[PDB]
């Protein structure tokens, strides 16, 4: 033994001599575990990153939709509805706030926001539009649903932008969760059987002296279709998971469902005025964006093949002898070569994203 870069081991096979010990060896082991992790790494960083990229955008571009929307509606009840301010400028901000809450992942309910505007929004008609001139607050409030008075003008709504804001959610929610499982690739624990052969592959021809023997290509497939037996079961959950999403975004927006909110809105209170007359007796008595879609598709699909193209990465982006000739197979210099937990989460987020994905498009 020169420059290195009996026998009583427990990884390196000794066929005679060695020049390492049981503390070199386990030198040898950790580079293995820290050189593998590189490899992931490097493996996962581009489409980690375009990930990242675009859940930046997208979620600051949809953040923009809502504030501007927001502000148009308020301006419309400003021009509009004179009477109704300081209090349309408090609920309309309500109702934005949980929109964008609710874009974000945020538990929130849609049929509240709707309705928690139209709850607000029916006292300050009454006491301002229907009758002008506190306490009779909350009465006006349970009036507003038990009388129905904008009828289905609240559904109608309801149903308009919880289709617009569920597929934006959705889509977000899909982009954090592909950076989640890439992110976890690199950090995917072994088994130790696979660490051992790891081991013997990558660095026990230094043990028997051997200074540039490579380890063989088919060696190498071997050992690594061992090690990522569970994480190859990954792919056809990613390859739908890809597809999934570009079926959304081939499908299809929330700013003119936003922006025509007020409209819809006008028209609600138009039609309760219609009944003024009788209906306050009663209640007396009772009381390029697309271009970015497309370019994310675009370089997404170029990564569709990530889980099953894994293991050809980790062997062609360290020394190898694809050749299978003068080569290290793991024990001795030979001529020809001849011869879950983790995973199993990743498969379960997976499916519960393509279901969602599945189900909206
Ligand atoms: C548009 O709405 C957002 C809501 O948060 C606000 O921050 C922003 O200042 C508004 N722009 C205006 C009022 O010009
Ligand atoms: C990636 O994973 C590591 C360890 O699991 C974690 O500390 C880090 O916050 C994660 N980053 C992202 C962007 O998910």
């Amino acid at each position: 033994c020169h420059q290195v870069r009996g026998s009583d081991l427990q990884v390196c096979l000794p066929k005679g001599p060695t020049c390492c010990s049981r503390k070199m060896e386990e030198k040898y082991q950790l580079t293995a575990r820290l050189n593998m992790e590189q490899l992931l790494q490097s493996a996962s960083m581009e489409l980690k990153f375009l990930i990242i990229q675009n859940a930046a955008v997208f979620q600051e571009a949809f953040e923009i939709v809502v504030r501007h929307a927001k502000n148009y509606t308020n301006a419309m009840f400003k021009n509009n509805y004179p009477s109704l301010t300081p209090q349309a400028f408090e609920f309309v901000g309500e109702f934005f706030t949980d929109v964008s809450l609710y874009i974000l992942g945020s538990d929130i309910n849609v049929d509240d926001m709707v309705n928690e505007l139209f709850d607000s929004l029916f006292p300050v008609i009454y006491t301002q539009l229907m009758n002008p001139g506190l306490d009779i607050n909350e009465c006006l409030r349970g009036a507003r649903r038990d009388l129905k008075v904008f009828g289905n003008f609240p559904k109608l709504i309801m149903t308009q932008v919880s289709k617009s804001l569920q597929v934006t959610r959705i889509f977000l929610q899909a982009l954090n969760l592909g950076i989640e499982v890439i992110n976890t690739t690199d950090h995917l624990k072994f088994s130790k059987d696979c660490g051992r052969m790891l081991t013997r592959m990558w660095y026990c021809s230094y043990c028997q002296g051997l200074m540039m023997v490579k380890p063989c290509g088919g060696y190498c497939n071997v050992v690594m279709q061992g090690c990522m037996a569970g994480v190859v079961e990954i792919d056809k959950y990613w390859r739908e998971y890809i597809l999934s999403l570009e079926e959304l975004v081939n499908g299809m927006d929330m700013e003119n469902v936003l922006l025509g909110l007020f409209s819809t809105i006008h028209d609600s209170i138009q039609y309760v005025q219609k009944n003024a007359g009788k209906l306050t007796t009663t209640i007396g008595k009772l009381c390029t964006l697309s271009s970015r879609r497309r370019e994310l598709i675009q370089k997404l699909k170029s990564f569709i093949s990530f889980y099953s193209a894994l293991p050809g990465y980790i062997c062609s982006h360290s020394p190898v002898a694809e050749n299978d000739t003068l080569c290290w197979n793991g024990q001795e210099l030979v001529e020809r070569y001849s011869q879950e937990p983790v995973v199993s989460q990743i498969i379960d987020k997976l499916k519960h994203i393509n279901q969602l994905l599945r189900t909206m498009s």
